[PDB]
């Protein structure tokens, strides 16, 4: 079992992946990008790639929202919602007082504000390229700043890095939420907190045409949790989050309504939610009342 | 075989029944009301009762809307499309001069208000229980009226019953709406030009309640051509919908509607599939063909199962 | 103040106008037929006819509603529900065994099958014009039939008929409801608990064509009473029922909406419910929610 | 007149508001990230913010999406579609045989890939902060990689930088959008070719609820161009979405739109109407100009009054 991610080592998209069950003991390959995770992945040189979808603090969703929407034949078989904390590094010996230059990936840096600027006030910052990238970078005695903020994970890797703060983060309950992406097999098992994701291509571009996209689901009592719609026919794709499971009556009966709409319609994957929160489901829409119907229906066909 | 109808004899009704193939030598059974029509087919005494739906000269309509709604299963096997042609009717010897009252059903009356305001201006209108009682009751001594306005049909069956005026109705395009009901059977065959009929009860009375049954049509490309809602105590949303949809039953895009109507009120009555009397074909919409849900279905195979 | 109603005298529309405020000392013409109710008003000859709408004893609902839907220039001022109680008459001297046939309309004879059943199943049908036809008949020494089912009006007013049998309906709660309808005048005043009827022509036959016009409702929290398609364009009207009263801001914009759909769109009147129940207006749906909303949309565009 | 962008300077954000009217002899303010650079507009300290909202190569797209859906108020004034054209850059001697490290933005790197493949196969990839930064980066003692991958504008103005491969992306039609947003003041004049921005935040989520807020602009006939869901921890229903549609806030039908908008979600955000980059005009529906809906207030109107 071998995975990669979007690297480098010790970003927090590693940190996230070692919390996949087997993870933190099998071989996990950084990629430069996530195009290329997904390239091994594809190639069969890796069983599954680690990246991120929602809040990234190393960047990189723009560019997974890309891969699995403009792709071909990958399903994301889970997610993970990973708290986000922040650590200030820096190299022994070096104190606080010390630091006149912080290097961290933007979106890092964007989020750790406050606690900047009310603790080191006189701290400048210097753009970085990942966290862990600006972390191992104090390893060099040319670094051209003195601390770095990043991942727990890289700082408890490294002997050679202090941590001088920590949970330094504006928002201590931010979190990243990331998939993992393999080639098509068989659907996870359903958990009854599920989530399933499709990229619909937009046939014609018309006023109400998401809105047919969009009733397949709602007339079903089927939630969504995202929508994006992109320009690429109708010009775009809107790629979608939905709840529950492709076994699921309702969500089946949602994707063959999808399918008729848009027949180049993609599935990606039905997975278990990482918030593990049960979809209410109407009574009108349960598996139970799909049976009852289409008997119903039955029964008048053959009488 | 057995028919009955809404009587009495020699009404737009019995015409209309005697227009069906193999009517018109067939037992054909007048009945007081449209519910006593429907009870014999329901008791299994007859094999169809044609009743008025739309238009009817002699009332019945709603009666007719109320009572395939509750009650035992029916089906509408047939529909009729009859073009209404009224004439005058008199005793021999009686001319226009001689008539100064009028019996006839309100709803014929009402339709004929041109040509007896131009010819007859000073009769009077004696109202009617139906338009072949009106007739009828000129064969009486000291009948209280003089003529009577009814259907070519009772004025080719009467001796006693001449015709002083043909065809003079206000409306050309006038014609009655009926339906012939059996017990439940085999659907008949699908002809592309179909009409499909169902009763929704409504579970819950809230605003775009009805949008919510008839999306379960629109959304499969399912045209309608008529809907009625209609109070009633036996549903928790106090009415049920009558409906009629362009399609057959079998057809996929009407079926797969039909379960959703189920999933909404599971006390969906089923109407029947039958001809239209017009023959106009269903218009396929894009995405709604029986081909478009087989791959559709396919697909979501191909994922369930791979 | 002078009122039409649907004929002849003592028949259950006559009640029903009867119990309308200052109708009872009001001059009431009875009419042979609803068109004529409605020519005397069109012609200024009465102020407004009494019609019934629904579940009428007598008939006159279908004529009711092809009236109004394809008439011209004519309002409801007014609705009525008024409870069905059918009685059993005949001249003095007749004992119920004496009685052979009974007359009334078809649509009593119907709801009464039960008790006749039960108490005269000896009785059979004699098919009358109108229920108070069927009992002014009686007076006549050879009428053809010993009894009579009527409304109890008829039976209080003629000392020449005699109460043989009471409540003899199969439904003891049963209505029939009843419209006032006037000429075009000032708008009665909104109680809360109101209803709007309109006819609304069908522009172009489609599937979803209905769907947009019931939207106009809908999407504003406006709950419907009645709907009735009739064949004539699309070649259709409905003929609908609204709950609320068109000076209420959601009932303005949703006619506004119809208007826009079909501009031959009839409006029939704003009028107080029978039944006294206000409609439950959702929050966002308020006459507060729109002043609100256009408050909002006035600040932009004057910024 | 005072302009931030998202720096650093060079970025192919600096080379778009170079194209903007009057912006090369207006002072340029370049700023850390775009909360920095909508900060100063916000504080009075800047007129207007160029900041990207899609296909950035510099990143900073979902921070400007989170940015303009909370805090102080503001406004787009102009959008801007800026074709994206890459160079491969080192400092001068160095030739195509000296390059085993190529520094970029990833998201320049990944359009790049054919070229790269192709003539530099041995060539590893050093991750930047920005394209200008690894452009920069080129200028110091012994820096860790010996090209860069950036825009023309940066080639332009550093003489230590020389081009040695010209408009080596994979991708012809790749085009950045950027937005320039100031604090609110007056609505631009319409053109009948704009745009209309509007951020919702969901009350209460459901199925259908976002159906509900599209519905504001489905039923009215305008046609949207860009939908996007964000989480949120502000809303009880827990996002917001983001959503271009084609019009001016001042036709009828996106007014009414925009009121239908806030009835459902009081707390919805303007963000301005402003003029189509491409130049495309609103394609106006049956029964939604503005002559339509005067004449359905008319009507009403009549009703109330009347
Ligand atoms: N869950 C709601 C709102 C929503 C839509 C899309 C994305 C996020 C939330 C719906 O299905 O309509
Ligand atoms: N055929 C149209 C309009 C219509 C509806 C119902 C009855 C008659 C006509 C539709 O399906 O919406
Ligand atoms: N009141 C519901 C259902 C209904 C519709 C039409 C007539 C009667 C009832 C609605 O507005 O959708
Ligand atoms: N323009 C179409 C489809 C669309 C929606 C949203 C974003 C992009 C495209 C509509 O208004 O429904
Ligand atoms: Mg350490
Ligand atoms: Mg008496």
């Amino acid at each position: 079992v071998t995975y990669t991610f979007l690297g480098p080592q010790g970003t927090f998209t590693e940190a996230a992946l070692m919390q996949v069950p087997g993870a933190a003991d099998a071989t996990r390959i950084p990629c430069t990008n996530v195009n290329t995770a997904l390239e091994r992945v594809r190639a069969g040189e890796a069983d599954a790639a680690m990246v991120p979808i929602e809040n990234s603090v190393e960047g990189g969703v723009t560019a997974t929202l890309d891969a699995i929407a403009t792709g071909q034949e990958l399903r994301i078989i889970r997610e993970a919602l990973v708290p986000i904390t922040f650590v200030l590094v820096a190299r022994p010996g070096v104190e606080l007082s010390d630091i006149k230059r912080i290097s961290t990936h933007g979106h890092a840096w964007a989020q750790c504000r406050l606690w900047v600027d009310e603790h080191l006030p006189n701290a400048d910052y210097v753009p970085g390229s990942s966290t862990a990238a600006s972390a191992m970078g104090l390893l060099e005695d040319d670094a051209p700043y003195e601390a770095a903020i990043c991942a727990p994970l890289i700082a408890a890797e490294q002997p050679g890095l202090n941590v001088l703060a920590e949970d330094i983060g504006d928002n201590p309950d931010a979190v990243t939420r990331f998939i993992l992406v393999s080639r098509p097999g068989a659907l996870p098992e359903r958990t009854g907190a599920d989530k399933t994701t499709v990229v619909v291509p937009l046939p014609e571009d018309h006023p109400g045409a998401l809105m047919e996209i969009l009733d397949q689901f709602a007339s079903r009592g089927v939630n969504l949790s995202r929508i994006e719609s992109r320009p690429t026919l109708g010009h775009y794709f809107f790629s979608i989050d939905a709840d529950g499971h492709a076994t699921d009556s309702r969500v089946a009966d949602a994707l063959a309504g999808l399918h008729r709409i848009s027949p180049a319609t993609r599935f990606l994957g039905s997975y278990a939610r990482a918030d593990k929160q049960p979809a209410v489901v109407a009574p009108h829409t349960s598996d139970a009342a799909f049976a009852s119907a289409h008997a119903w229906v039955d029964s008048i066909l053959k009488g």
